[PDB]
């Protein structure tokens, strides 16, 4: 039986290795990464490669990791996959723990905006998780943190953290943990999953997928949201993604929204990712 060495890039930014008999499914791989953690909710989560265009792909549980890595190396990033729009439901702590470490990247990368305050806040919940209680030994007025808690750091926002990291004494790890979670999870971006797309003008626009449903980022001004129970239909065909918008009430007819995606394979993995969502999310 050959194994292929798999490489595994976990959220706090460690490596994990392992083998797999090389025909294997995404699911062997997910199992052991998940063992590995000593993650029970498992459904939140998934793995994702980059393709040759260094674009993340969602490694399919069900089909051979050979058959989507094709050309490309057995590298891999464990991800959030789904959401959960209350944390506070999930039945572990370390669930909660992993979910924390995913928004940290989302936010230093930027793809999670946060006001000032909000970084400052996520980021005092971050260390006294991390550290415990605030000890001034440690920090002296010229403080700057191990932590990276924002796409760009200034010393006014070390200053912040440390502010209101005094204010957290004798909170625990997972105190501390669901707290952040309780301010992330309002995040206006908080879980979507952004695509570049054109419009049916050809009017550059981004289509987000989230627990809620599929939003449309026209302008600052015009931003659409389509609850997934307004949605009948999810198709592409060529480099074109379409959604079904049901009949209002006393309505005869379904509408149509057409959007270009950059190639086919952007609009594929579009579909999938609503698929996904909607499935997901409809059995919330
Ligand atoms: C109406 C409310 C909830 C909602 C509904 C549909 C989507 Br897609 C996203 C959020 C909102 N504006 O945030």
């Amino acid at each position: 039986p050959k194994s292929m060495q798999c490489k595994v890039i976990l959220l706090d930014g460690s490596e994990y290795t392992c083998d797999v008999e090389k025909r294997s499914r995404g699911q062997v791989l997910f199992d052991k990464v998940c063992e590995h953690l000593n993650l029970l909710e498992k459904d939140y989560f998934g793995l994702t490669y980059r393709d040759a265009e260094n674009q993340k792909n969602w490694l399919d549980p069900a089909k051979e990791i050979k058959k989507q890595v094709r050309s490309g190396a057995w590298h891999f990033s464990f991800n959030v996959k789904f959401y959960p729009p209350d944390p506070a439901q999930l039945s572990e702590d370390i669930t909660r723990y992993y979910l924390c470490l995913q928004l940290r990247d989302d936010i230093v990368s930027g793809r999670l905006p946060c006001s000032f305050v909000t970084l400052a806040l996520l980021g005092s919940y971050t260390v006294q998780s991390e550290l415990g209680d605030y000890d001034p030994d440690e920090c002296g007025s010229d403080y700057i943190s191990e932590f990276r808690f924002a796409p760009n750091h200034t010393k006014e926002l070390e200053d912040k953290v440390i502010e209101l990291h005094k204010s957290h004494r004798g909170m625990t790890p997972a105190e501390a943990e669901m707290h952040f979670l309780e301010n992330a999870k309002k995040l206006s971006m908080y879980g979507v999953d952004l695509h570049h797309a054109k419009d049916s003008e050809g009017v550059e626009i981004m289509l987000g997928v989230c627990a809620s449903g599929l939003l449309i980022y026209r302008d600052r001004l015009r931003i659409n949201r389509f609850a997934w129970p307004k949605v009948l239909k999810i198709s592409y065909k060529r480099n074109n993604f379409y959604i079904k918008i049901r009949p209002g009430e006393f309505e005869q007819f379904e509408s149509t929204i057409g959007f270009k995606l950059p190639n086919h394979r952007a609009a594929k993995r579009l579909w999938k990712v609503c698929v996904e969502h909607h499935t997901f999310f409809r059995l919330l």
